[PDB]
């Protein structure tokens, strides 16, 4: 079966054979489309074919396939999962996996950069102060200064799912939020939950707007334990604008490194429940969400008002209006300080000669439009006129439930 | 089976039980969603016939009455006997306001109940429809007060005497391509621009050409006519700040009338049912006036505002598209013609969707064609989780006539 998506601005016309490959269901049926919603311990039975199938992509990548390192590789996993229950991956079985559970990241737009990617291999880690170190390295190594470098850490896979390796926290560096008794919210509102329990944990929080948050790690299912990570090796980027000098008192600043912390990594049927990775930002994530979104920072009112925009009717458009400036002011910030970042235009172009490039080199590049597609100026960008196919591939990131609410206390 | 959408930015969860009724397929599958895909006999006719009549009759506390099992049964018969069937005017029009409230793509749905609905089925001619279509137009128009209309001519028979209006709007401006190799006017038209004159039209040849309505009656060749330029209300584009803006030499019509789309009731083919209501601003002022296969007029906007086009950061294009879309705005607010601003109807659709999980257990809804094409998460529909699939009765869209037509 073949598929074909167009581009309605340029006519160009693509054919997808990829999806056959895909396995996981995604949530539609003929009957309903599911393409909106956010989020619609395994045998030894169901674990060798899926060894089989990594296996296989991973040979043929290396144009192996069928040889006799694969034919032994496969013979010593057989034998070593039911031996084992489980089995363990070579060094370059995990790097080829980790790169493509990137590539088959369907809501990624900074897929171009797939085959560049740092793995440090954290499988020998046992504690959750090797787990500070392990981290510590890779904000070190990732940040380099302002000239980002992705990377991701991958510590043990799970194995009865009691002794979890888990990162508590959302992304490796986020800032704390805070409710107060009058209702308000200080900081990151999106960091409440994580913050109390933190705080909780022990934590001396210093109350203010742009407090690092700590590093709560869980390591071979042990209860998490609080660390903090050297201020040294927290970058961070204080926003002004280019034109409006008083931009700068609105007290803004961001970290360089996104670093996501929270996601489950699958590979060949194994599970990395702690695989915290970073690549660089795309302005619109903290100009759009991060300060924009009302249930984040929600800065939208105080600049238009330091703007003196009519905001007496939304017809003005005076929250389109800020919304631009602050999104300049991120990109004018960074790029100031040498702190890699891409604006929505050049990752988005950059994305649509990726995704051709796959669907002939690969047969396809699965993708969400849903995600893809800038929270600002979706139309003036290329992708908004790309037809996508959303379908799922393996080895892939995958969401996983908060550990606080799964999480079996020692105590 | 009974589902769930969430919005993430209040927090707000609703249940969708309406989606277990739909019955035509989305295009996506287990394996495959097709999301952002933009185009995914008697025997037949008598269960489509009985569904409609079942959930109109349910509509007015009439389920299981006599007159209700009475008029399945006359339609019943008349399917036996003529292979078809008519639909009584109040049929009709639940109908009609049943299709634009299942358009999962519409985002100004919150208005579905208030549309006057201009019965056409004793149309025979292109003149008749021509008379019925300028009567749509001074109505829906209303001096700049626009109200929602829609017009419908005879059902389809046996698809050779099918009623079709060629345009894909009824007011639209023309295309065409130049010896220099560029496109003036609208490209989107360049094609059907091209049909009219090779059926006789003569174009002035300008930037803002209205398009001459091509009109199809009973199967027969299509017809060219001229509506009256008073019925026409357009709006010079000006900026509120911007006194340069002017020279631009841009207008917009009012009135938004999408012509080429198949509205199906009951089973039953309407392939003419010209509808309108009004414009939001985005359409305009980001869809056809900054798209890059439309009017494309960012660069030399960006131009008289002076902004560095050196480098995509400075996000020059993203400052040009708000400016040109707070013109919009202001001149059709100006010459008070109705229009809508993106935030004031998406927080209109919001108030929707709740109303209608509400009174009717969910609202289909393609996220995908919700979500205005500018400031996306600054309007409420984009934390919004949505459900899409498919309720007749329904607009659907259909070849285009000059593929079709046997001349
Ligand atoms: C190098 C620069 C990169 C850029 C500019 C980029 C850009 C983005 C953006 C804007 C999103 C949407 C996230 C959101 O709005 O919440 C995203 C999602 C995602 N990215 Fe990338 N990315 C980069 C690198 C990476 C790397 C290194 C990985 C993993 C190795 C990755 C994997 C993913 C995954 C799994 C998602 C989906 C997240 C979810 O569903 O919550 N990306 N990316
Ligand atoms: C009265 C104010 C209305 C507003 C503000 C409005 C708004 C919109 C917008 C912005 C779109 C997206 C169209 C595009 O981007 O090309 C749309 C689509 C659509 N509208 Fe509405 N609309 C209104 C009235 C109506 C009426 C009266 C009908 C029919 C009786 C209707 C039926 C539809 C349908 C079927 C679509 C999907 C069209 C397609 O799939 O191409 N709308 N609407
Ligand atoms: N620049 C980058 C690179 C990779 C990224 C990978 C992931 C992300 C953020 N994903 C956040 C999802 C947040 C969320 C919140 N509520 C419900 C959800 F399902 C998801 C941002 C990234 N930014
Ligand atoms: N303001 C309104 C109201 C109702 C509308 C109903 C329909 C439309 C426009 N739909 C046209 C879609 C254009 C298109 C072009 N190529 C392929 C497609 F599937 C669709 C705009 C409307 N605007
Ligand atoms: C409901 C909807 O799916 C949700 O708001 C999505 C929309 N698209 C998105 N796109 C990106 N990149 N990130 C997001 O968080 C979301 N949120
Ligand atoms: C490729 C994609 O499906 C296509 O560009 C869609 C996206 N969303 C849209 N949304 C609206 N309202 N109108 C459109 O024409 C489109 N086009
Ligand atoms: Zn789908």
């Amino acid at each position: 079966r073949f598929l074909k998506v167009k581009n309605w601005e340029t006519d160009v016309v693509l054919t997808d054979t990829l999806h056959l490959k895909s396995t996981l269901e995604t949530g539609c049926t003929e009957h309903i489309c599911m393409g909106s919603i956010m989020l619609p311990v395994r045998t030894k039975d169901q674990l060798f074919p899926l060894a089989k199938e990594f296996l296989d992509q991973y040979y043929s990548s290396i144009k192996r396939f069928g040889s006799k390192a694969h034919m032994d590789r496969l013979e010593e996993v057989n034998k070593e999962i039911e031996s084992t229950s489980t089995y363990q991956l070579k060094d370059t079985e995990l790097i080829y996996g980790a790169k493509h559970a990137w590539r088959n990241a369907s809501r990624c737009v900074g897929r171009i950069q797939w085959s560049k990617l740092q793995v440090f291999d954290a499988r020998d880690c046992t504690t959750a102060h090797g787990m500070f170190n392990y981290i510590c390295n890779h904000v070190k190594y990732a940040t380099n200064k302002g000239n980002l470098r992705s990377a991701i850490t991958i510590f043990p896979q799970r194995t009865d799912g009691k002794h979890d390796f888990r990162v508590w926290n959302s992304q490796l560096i986020r800032y704390a939020g805070y409710k107060q008794p009058d209702g308000s919210t200080l900081g990151d509102p999106a960091n409440v939950q994580f913050t109390e329990i933190c705080i909780q944990q022990g934590w001396k929080a210093p109350r203010g707007r742009f407090d690092v948050l700590p590093l709560l790690l869980q390591a071979n299912g042990n209860d998490p334990e609080l660390f903090q990570i050297p201020p040294e090796l927290v970058l961070e980027v204080p926003i002004r604008h280019p034109k409006f000098d008083w931009f700068k008192d609105l007290g803004l600043k961001w970290y360089g490194l996104p670093a996501v912390s929270n996601m489950l990594l699958e590979i060949g049927g194994l599970e990395f429940s702690a695989c915290p990775f970073s690549g660089w930002y795309m302005g619109t994530e903290i100009g759009v969400r991060d300060y924009c979104d009302n249930s984040r920072y929600n800065i939208l009112e105080e600049v238009a008002k330091k703007m003196d925009l009519d905001m007496r009717k939304t017809s003005s458009l005076w929250k389109d209006q800020a919304l631009v400036e602050i999104n300049i002011a991120v990109l004018y910030s960074f790029q100031s300080d040498k702190v890699t970042i891409v604006d929505h235009h050049s990752a988005t172009e950059s994305f649509i000669k990726h995704m051709e490039n796959e669907y002939r080199c690969r047969g396809g590049c699965p993708a969400d439009w849903v995600w893809i597609v800038p929270p600002m100026s979706g139309s003036i960008t290329p992708v908004f006129h790309q037809e996508m196919l959303n379908y799922r591939l393996t080895p892939s990131f995958e969401y996983q439930p908060d550990p606080w609410n799964t999480h079996v206390w020692k105590g």
